[PDB]
């Protein structure tokens, strides 16, 4: 059992995007971006408490367990549903799940993680490939292009929050994935930045780290968190999830700069994780009201359309089907 | 007094250069370029010997004294040419050319830094300002659109030697900087790879950075070189920078994974210095035989559409006198 109070609304958004309308109809979502290696992974790790592989888009559900708090896990790929038995199972059945979604670039095919626990947010969050300027190995030259081509189907929509993973060790002004988050969002009204890797900032240049996450330098309505992770040294001694948010605690505890970010409501995964389920909550709140009518008007213009070229049919009928179902599944809201 | 073996080569192109002709007249060269703090301006301090301002192109003219060895610098832009009397002095000297050259964007205008001492190599290099993506504080939006128009100025030229400056402790395949050196020079047979900030790897990372600079992540023909400048904590205590070499010296000889890279030759700017002598010299000598041909040809196209377009003429009329000139001063050569 859960808080049946902010659970209907994430449930809805959920089921509404498992039906396939997305194509046609804006949802509300937040977008995990990131560089390749800001330890964008690394941040999902932390919130879902359990170890993720080594591309396409993930839809991450997390469930806080209120009642009897035992830890169930799902995951769910094209007509695959496979119930996950412990925590340290996920990494396995993700890395099948990344099999079977991958046959020869980028798959805009979902794959869905939901874990039930205590120690997770309520949140919903959807995950896209690391981006890449510089084709290397035996990846297609195009690669780079592919992975913002699906980036900016997310991302280019009102509907969207785009969650900006940025290392601490970068020039923020140097991101790729804040650059796209500009972009789109010239205001940074609908943009969250994660700083990563505070223990790898060198030393005389951590002032420079807090100007960033005071909202100092590129400014963030919704403003900016800092987290540490795992390293690779601990990531290699298979260091526990919960002692990583121990170490986490500690570090920023003891921070000669960093403590004021901490006493400030800015700092560790369990803060990050509060303020992602209040930014959810606000987005889907704000769609709430418009989505029977935007339902309607698509409908309406998929049905002009039909119209026009046919009355290729048989596929906008199974938009149309698919409409339908999202107008039903609406209208059972909030039960 | 200096090696008049390599200096004829050097000085020759400098003062083609400086005649104004590279508008028509590709010249050989080398040209920094790096994301911003990337660590760019350390490398030109440690190479320089001198401490460099916290924009426009900059020529930096290094000039190996076997003589007397009497340190002697000098910085040109405009009509100012100042005789510099300390190394300490550098500093205040390009501050105050930065400031003449640039009234209100980027300016393509060259500030000339030439160094004569013990400790530089024979070298000239043209510093680029650092890319940036995002634009952030007073700076126009532009202003990254800006600074890859000078960059692909001189990178997009068959006779510039891209000299990329990456730090250690980001992935190389997100990299801005290499990603338009690839552009330009998809082969990768002229470019060269600076790792820089060695020790802000992260533990149990080190042997990606090993990997890189042994050129087995993305190739490059004329390799990679590692090494460590000072430190912002440094910078901050105004450490000597003969001290901060013998500080890298010492930094790789007890690293337990760079060590094989300093044994491979592939480290510290001592090393830097003498391989991009060499690779100066190898292009510079590339370019010498066609040089008169070149600009033969091209006295002859602007000679046609001199005729075409006037036979706007008296600034065509200062271009041909420019490469008049350049043939001249080529008939000289090597005296
Ligand atoms: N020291 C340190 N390392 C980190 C931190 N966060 C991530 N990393 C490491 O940085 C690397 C890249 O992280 P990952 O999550 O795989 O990056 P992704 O490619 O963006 O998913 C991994 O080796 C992590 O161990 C941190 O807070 N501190
Ligand atoms: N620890 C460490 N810091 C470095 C190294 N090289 C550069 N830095 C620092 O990184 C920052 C950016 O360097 P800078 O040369 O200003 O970057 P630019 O913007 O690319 O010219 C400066 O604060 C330097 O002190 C290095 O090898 N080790």
């Amino acid at each position: 059992q859960y808080e049946e109070k902010v659970r209907p609304c994430i449930d809805l958004i959920d089921s509404l995007r498992a039906l396939g309308v997305e194509q046609d109809l804006a949802l509300p979502a937040i977008a995990v971006i990131g560089d390749q290696s800001s330890g964008k992974s690394s941040v999902l790790e932390a919130l879902s408490g359990v170890a993720l592989p080594r591309r396409c888009p993930l839809v991450l559900k997390l469930k806080k367990l209120v009642n009897e708090d035992k830890w169930r896990g799902k995951v769910s790929y094209q007509d695959y549903e496979i119930e996950i038995s412990d925590a340290s199972e996920v990494e396995k059945e993700i890395n099948k799940a990344q099999n079977a979604i991958a046959g020869e670039g980028i798959s805009h095919e979902l794959i869905t993680l939901e874990i039930s626990s205590r120690d997770v947010p309520d949140l919903t969050l959807i995950d896209l490939p690391g981006i890449t300027r510089v084709a290397v190995g035996n990846q297609p030259a195009d690669i780079g292009y592919k992975i913002k081509t699906l980036i900016k189907k997310y991302i280019q929509r009102q509907e969207t929050i785009s969650l900006v993973v940025v290392p601490s060790n970068v020039d923020i002004a140097t991101t790729e994935a804040l650059s796209m988050a500009q972009e789109v969002d010239p205001e940074g009204d609908r943009t969250i930045g994660i700083l990563t890797k505070p223990d790898l900032v060198d030393k005389g240049t951590e002032d420079k780290v807090v100007d960033v996450v005071r909202n100092l330098v590129f400014h963030l309505k919704k403003g900016y968190m800092i987290v540490k992770c795992r390293g690779q040294q601990e990531i290699q001694d298979q260091l526990s999830l919960s002692e990583a948010l121990q170490r986490e605690k500690i570090f920023f505890e003891n921070h000669p700069y960093f403590r004021d970010l901490l006493e400030e409501g800015k700092a560790t995964v369990p803060s990050l994780a509060e303020k992602l389920t209040s930014e959810l909550i606000t987005h889907i709140s704000k769609s709430l009201p418009l989505l029977e009518n935007q339902i309607k008007e698509t409908h309406q213009r998929i049905t002009e359309e039909l119209q026009k070229y046919g009355v290729k049919r048989k596929f906008l009928k199974e938009r149309l089907a698919r409409l339908t179902q999202a107008r039903r599944r609406l209208a059972q809201f909030p039960g």
